């Protein structure tokens, strides 16, 4: 026998399957709407020009490759809090926060979760929206927390079920943890409006809930970094000491370089030093310390007012191409004669959209049309191009007419 | 009235204390023997030329920054296994193994610990040498395992307590996990000679123990990749399906790029698939996927027969320099006429060295001599240079005459 005779084959990764089925398809019309990363108008990976600039300008300094501190590159950390909280945020001025570099936004979720596990004595329950990023569940579980949920997605309108959310949130046991997507909710693309965000905050504050924000799309979401981070900022301003996860995968296109941060906002700088030392104690035994490249690229962009300003324009480009595809898809559905309401497609934010398609319809799109998407009807808008958007709208109309 | 009021400040980092005491030291004969990375003869970081070269071919290639698969970059993984086992190994030829890319050697250790915790149903117990790398303890603890020790260092001889190790390993409950440093034990520098490894291997095989190899210094240790990974290879050859953490922090000076691998040797190719699915399921909720840049570097080096030969030479150069500092620090101690035996300094391997020094002679070495090193008598041979070896020889004689 053997050590691992009893280790079972894991279940198939659904998203990868869709992707591999797409690659094997000879149909010349086929489309990949399961890709989980930005594509430009010809369906190609897109390394931002500002990232290329920063990179050339880094190779020029003949930098070493030594270990960073456990919390990573100090200037990346500080810039990254500024990115999120904004320039003169009182949190920044009073120093009442700590930020650590992590292994993209997944590492920040994991680091944050492990910190809740050890120090958040008030609860073991993390409430996730229905639905949420599929990884959220295994990260908190493996970290040693428990998952619950709150009503978010409205299947009846393909929008925000505000009344359900607010009812659920206002019943969460006091001092539980609430997880909130800061904007561009993955997988649905559905976000509360400023006005609704306000009332969630007021409940969170009133019931004394701990707020945990996942922010993987600042700037990429709408092209506007300040709008996108508005809810995190507002919770902080109603005096809610959030913690926060940032990713630079999508808004700088650094996907495989793994650049993100985790930030806890505290009562004062003293409490932040304490959380900091304990954050470092949790990081050292996961990976000792974080990687150099992507944090240098990112630090260089954020601290150089020209590169920064150039980077923001590139981000607006990306958000705009996405918004354009949403708008086009919709108007093409009108052109094709569909009588269904499609406005969700444009109210939603970011690169993911719940189309509203049922599983049987998804099978038709794939079999009859070679449109590839997950069975929950989520499309990756990044796979839509001005070149394929007419075909798409025809296929969607066909299977729903 | 705050979430974290009860979160305590962490203990101080002994080493840092020491590093930063050094930098305050104002005498200019001062030495930092507590530095955890390779330094060259002028005490400076060292990017290897083959690394600069590889980086260059890569920048020329103009590649994207898209996500790696959960397992990481295939060619780096395949090349990584070949480094460790030697190509032409029966393991690689039958495909009975899985190698995944991880966040350097720490991440490999944490990933394998999590694997153990979840699928090693025979035991919670993980046996570390006395002493082992400091981070081994919290890595295994946070992952959910228990720690034991077995005798390894022998303060009477500053060598390997062979017969203690054997007696201890013999009394390990069957089907426990045994962690073995592959070459260049850290912190002592003490290794078993081959014939002694032969004897640990046949006990491990007789008492049905699971052999967990931590190999952070292949090549770096002695300057011969094959001699360094001999012990690992011998275990496998004897029928022990070990698992294995690789680091490239020290042998390619990729410290902050975080390039590592975790390899489980298996009974056959089928088992390796099953073990692979589950490693994927474990990695995904820690950090999703691993960083690109260092893996790209290492695969470029390892797959070009030209760069690979060149890199091995520079590796051989690092190992010889360290060896050279050891031999001269022994030479000089005899020429200062000390009467204590110091064969241990040249018998030891790699860049850490247990001197024999008691904590009082270490204090004297700081106060009276500006030689900084930890209280346990560990020196980093890398902070020793041909400029300062004479001084250190002298100082060490002064405190031990």
């Amino acid at each position: 026998s053997s050590w691992w005779t009893h280790v079972e084959m894991g279940p198939p990764d659904p998203i990868l399957g869709v992707t591999e089925a797409f690659k094997r398809d000879t149909n010349s019309k086929k489309m990949n709407l399961g890709v989980g990363a930005y594509r430009d108008d010809n369906g190609k990976p897109y390394v931002l020009p500002s990232v290329r600039k920063a990179e050339a300008q880094i190779a020029a300094k003949n930098l070493d490759k030594e270990y960073l501190p456990i919390g990573g590159l100090a200037e990346f950390c500080k810039a990254s809090a500024e990115l999120a909280l904004g320039e003169n945020n009182e949190v920044l001025k009073s120093g009442r926060f700590v930020t650590v570099q992590t292994i993209s936004g997944t590492g920040a979720l994991r680091v944050g979760a492990s910190f809740l596990q050890r120090f958040f004595k008030f609860s073991r329950d993390v409430f996730l929206p229905k639905p949420s990023w599929g990884n959220h569940t295994p990260i908190f579980r493996d970290a040693g927390m428990q998952l619950q949920g709150y009503r978010y997605y409205d299947p009846k309108t393909c929008g925000f079920d505000f009344s359900g959310a607010l009812e659920d949130i206002s019943k969460i046991p006091e001092q539980s943890v609430l997880l909130l997507h800061a904007c561009a909710h993955n997988p649905t693309g559905v976000d509360p409006r400023p006005e609704q965000w306000k009332e969630i905050a007021s409940v969170v504050k009133k019931k004394n809930l701990f707020a945990f924000f996942d922010m993987a799309y600042q700037g990429f979401a709408s092209g506007d970094g300040d709008k996108d981070a508005w809810a995190v900022r507002h919770f902080i301003e109603q005096g809610i000491n959030v913690c926060l996860c940032q990713s630079y995968a999508k808004n700088m296109g650094l996907y495989g370089e793994r650049v993100g941060a985790f930030t806890v906002v505290c009562k004062d700088a003293e409490e932040a030093k304490r959380v900091e030392s304990q954050l470092k104690i949790l990081i050292r035994p996961l990976y000792s310390n974080p990687p150099l490249n992507g944090a240098r690229i990112a630090a260089t962009i954020l601290t150089s007012p020209d590169l920064r300003k150039q980077w923001l324009q590139e981000v607006k480009g990306m958000a705009d191409r996405i918004i354009s595809m949403r708008t086009q898809l919709v108007s093409n559905l009108k052109k094709e004669g569909s009588s269904h309401n499609w406005q969700h497609i444009t109210d939603q934010i970011g690169m993911f959209c719940f189309t509203g398609l049922k599983p049987e319809q998804v099978e038709r799109l794939t079999k009859e049309f070679s449109v590839y998407m997950t069975k929950d009807g989520r499309i990756s808008v990044a796979g839509v191009t001005s070149g394929n958007v007419g075909y798409l709208a025809h296929a969607i109309h066909q299977v729903t007419k």
